[PDB]
């Protein structure tokens, strides 16, 4: 029930204006890295319910559910990966936009081209393309559940959460900006699904709204 707030002890300023910068134009690139991070959760539950698998226990089904929201405006995006402990939420979405924003501008001036964001480790903020703020619900095996929550602004917060737990993994919750509620229509996000992920190795279900 208590929060904790986290300063950006780097500049998340010069990471979102990275990000303008180089995807302004192609927005629906955010879709690709949040889908493309759930599967590299899945793939960790997975390989480590090899070793033993009680990992499982806390859930069987290994898939990736994109749920829009008209009404309320959010676009949902959850997975049955590996989730993540409260240390591995900062270091992921703290620690990792410093070094990581750094890195990445490191080799874009080298000439790599953007469509390498995700591998170095900051694909996630692409989000803020489309979305005011973003909250991240979380839960491992190894720890209790967790919500993240940023406006990219300079700071962000981790508190335990309460609402209806999931049993394992993530959920990352989009609030779309007024101008952006293109990523709540079916036959948009269907687009995207085949245009940037048709080679996810995890089921990728749509759940439409019935109006
Ligand atoms: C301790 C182990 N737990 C996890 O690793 C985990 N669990 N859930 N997620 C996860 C994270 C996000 C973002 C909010 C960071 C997400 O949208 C969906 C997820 O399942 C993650 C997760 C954590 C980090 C990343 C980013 N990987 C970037 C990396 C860079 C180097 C090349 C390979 C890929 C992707 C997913």
């Amino acid at each position: 029930e208590e929060v904790e707030t986290f300063a950006f002890q780097a500049e998340i300023a010069q990471l979102m204006s990275l990000i303008i910068n180089t995807f302004y134009s192609n927005k629906e690139i955010f879709l690709r890295e949040l889908i493309s991070n759930s599967s590299d959760a899945l793939d960790k539950i997975r390989y480590e319910s090899l070793t033993d698998p009680s990992k499982l226990d806390s859930g069987k089904e290994l898939h990736i559910n994109l749920i829009p929201n008209k009404q309320d405006r959010t676009l949902t995006i959850v997975d049955t990966g590996i989730g993540m402990t409260k240390a591995d939420l900062i270091n992921n979405l703290g620690t990792i936009a410093r070094s990581g924003t750094k890195a990445f501008m490191e080799a874009l001036q080298a000439g790599a081209d953007i469509s390498m964001i995700g591998q170095f480790g900051v694909g996630f903020y692409s989000a803020y393309l489309v979305a005011e703020k973003v909250t991240v619900i979380t839960k491992h095996n190894d720890d209790e559940q967790y919500a993240w929550e940023s406006s990219a602004g300079g700071s962000f917060t981790v508190r335990t959460d309460t609402g209806e737990p999931m049993g394992r993994g993530t959920k990352v919750i989009l609030h779309l900006k007024e101008d952006q509620t293109e990523y709540l229509e079916e036959r948009r996000i269907k687009e995207i699904v085949k245009k940037h992920s048709q080679f996810i190795g995890y089921p990728i279900t749509l759940f439409v709204e019935k109006e």
